[PDB]
């Protein structure tokens, strides 16, 4: 398992976290020196918990999918609250089966769908340490709506934050002030998958991407990423989703 308090946390405590986290989850083979997310695991191994704590130090636990870094659902006090969506449920089979009661949520954990639940994009949404405190204290009592919004700040300042360097320095820019994602957080988030993709196919054609990844700098300027000698590449993405699963 992997641990997080917010409780006296800085910049220094929250990368620790996320190097837990990022180590946590397993790997056979990296490609361009990134690690390699596993096709598939199967029984209760597949799933990582996360034990995360408020600021009064009151905790959720958040189970991780390892091969591809999705939450599924978590646990508060004695209630487990699953998307609604296949994975999830099969989840259900193996974490949180001490829970008094299992909530399927009214929606998958996909970005689409729970940005019309929490009723905004995310570009709209601020995050940072504050963000995910709040986010914490509102999934220890179960409100749909509120959940929406508080998960699409628990997604980002977690699971991105592992899969992205950048994304996990911007949160750290946001340790003690919240602030919407920049656009280039936007566009690694949604781009994880196309940049894993073209990374691994990249193995038998010369670092050179079949398909070039279009992505927003943190200047908001749109580039274009053709190869793997680019920083995104050498720098930034700390994980890569297995071709297997996309
Ligand atoms: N169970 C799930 C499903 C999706 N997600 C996140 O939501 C994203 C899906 O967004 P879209 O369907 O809008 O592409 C994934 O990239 C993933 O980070 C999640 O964290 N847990
Ligand atoms: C590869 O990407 C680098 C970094 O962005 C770029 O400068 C260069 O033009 C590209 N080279 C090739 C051969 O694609």
């Amino acid at each position: 398992d992997v641990s997080f308090r917010l409780s006296g946390a800085d910049p220094s405590s929250y990368g620790m976290f996320i190097k837990d986290l990022r180590n946590a989850l397993p790997h056979t083979e990296k490609v361009y020196n990134i690690p390699l997310l596993l096709p598939s695991v199967s029984g209760a191994g597949r799933y990582l918990l996360m034990h995360l704590f408020n600021y009064d130090g009151n905790t959720i636990t958040v189970a991780v999918d390892v091969t591809n870094v999705y939450i599924m659902g978590y646990l508060a006090l004695t209630t487990s609250y699953f998307f609604n969506e296949p994975a999830a449920d099969l989840a259900s089979q193996y974490v949180f089966r001490s829970a008094r009661r299992k909530i399927t949520l009214p929606y998958s954990g996909n970005y689409e769908r729970l940005q019309i639940a929490a009723g905004k994009p995310r570009e709209k949404i601020p995050i940072g340490l504050p963000a995910l405190d709040t986010a914490i204290s509102t999934l220890l009592h179960y409100d749909s709506t509120a959940a929406a919004g508080a998960l699409l700040v628990l997604i980002q300042t977690t699971a991105e934050a592992a899969r992205f360097k950048y994304i996990e320095q911007q949160i750290q820019e946001r340790a003690y002030r919240d602030e919407v994602p920049s656009s280039a957080t936007i566009s690694l988030e949604n781009s994880w998958s196309g940049l894993s993709k073209q990374i691994q196919l990249a193995q038998g054609n010369n670092g050179v991407f079949r398909t070039p990844t279009v992505l927003v700098d943190s200047k908001g300027n749109r580039v274009q990423i053709t190869n793997v000698t680019s920083n995104v590449v050498t720098s930034n993405i700390q994980l890569l989703l297995n071709t297997k699963n996309i």
